[PDB]
């Protein structure tokens, strides 16, 4: 396909990651320039592959990561190639916040812009008839310019009920990670549900138990990420409803 890239073209660097591996890079491009990647490895089947690659190397937007293409070192061993992203996933960026070494506290109105961000990420994926399935702020990624895109698409406190019960999958199981995702960023990355264990997180929800309001947390913003959690998929709002909540909220500040 036009999505394979040539093993010649790229020069792999030290690990950055954990998702196999992920690693550094350097791509030789059309231009005779080199651009800085990342390398992610993956877990016949390849053009299944190949053809899912090629399928989201076709997306375009600021807020979704843009797959440069893949190789197939050779067993073969593909990779999926990535620009570049010196400021890492979201959620180490809020945990390392909360240091004097690392960046200066968040105010809340760069919080909701990060929200926003990842809004307007999965409304286009979403549109796409997309389903990302792994949405929580690890798997977000900081941009030079500091906007959020969504990434790692293809974890019990990030799967909804429905997902948990019926091992059923769809856009609305992606806003049920979405508003989690909300609360790592009000938390600035405390794990979802503290006292309470993986094993018991089916029966918590089962009961009607939800994420609490954050101390910071306004409850307007609580209002749009407790409606992420409600018990009926189809009472969930999309992502669409849901950038607009978090763009008008943002605006009134
Ligand atoms: N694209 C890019 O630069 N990637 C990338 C870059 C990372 C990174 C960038 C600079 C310093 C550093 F330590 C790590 S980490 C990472 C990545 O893809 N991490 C994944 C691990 C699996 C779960 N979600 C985050
Ligand atoms: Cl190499
Ligand atoms: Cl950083
Ligand atoms: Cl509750
Ligand atoms: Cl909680
Ligand atoms: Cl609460």
């Amino acid at each position: 396909e036009d999505v394979v890239i040539d093993r010649n073209l790229l020069i792999l660097g030290k690990i950055l990651g954990e998702g196999g591996s992920v690693m550094e890079g350097n791509l030789k491009q059309e231009d005779g320039t080199s651009l800085k990647v990342a390398v992610k490895t993956m877990k016949r089947e390849i053009e299944e592959f190949l053809s899912e690659a090629a399928c989201m190397k076709d997306f375009s937007h600021p807020n979704v990561i843009r797959l440069l293409g893949v190789c197939i070192e050779m067993i073969p061993k593909p990779m999926v190639i990535l620009p570049f992203m010196k400021y890492g996933d979201l959620h180490t960026y809020l945990l390392y916040s909360r240091l004097e070494t690392g960046p200066k506290h968040i105010p809340l109105q760069t919080l909701l812009k990060f929200m926003v961000d990842i809004a307007l990420g999965m409304e286009y994926l979403s549109n796409r008839n997309f389903l990302h399935r792994d949405l929580a702020a690890r798997n977000c990624m900081l941009r030079d310019d500091m906007t959020v895109c969504v990434a790692d698409f293809g974890p019990v406190k990030w799967i909804a009920i429905e997902s948990l019960a019926d091992r059923v999958y769809t856009s609305k199981s992606d806003v049920w990670a979405f508003g989690v995702t909300m609360w790592e960023i009000a938390t600035r990355g405390m794990t979802p549900y503290p006292g309470v264990q993986n094993h018991e997180m089916y029966d918590y929800l089962l009961h009607g138990h939800r994420l609490k309001q954050p101390e910071d947390c306004l409850d307007e913003l609580y209002e749009i990420m407790y409606s992420c959690w409600r018990t009926d998929p189809l009472d969930r709002p999309t992502f669409s409803v849901l950038r607009l909540q978090l763009e008008k909220l943002l605006e009134s500040l």
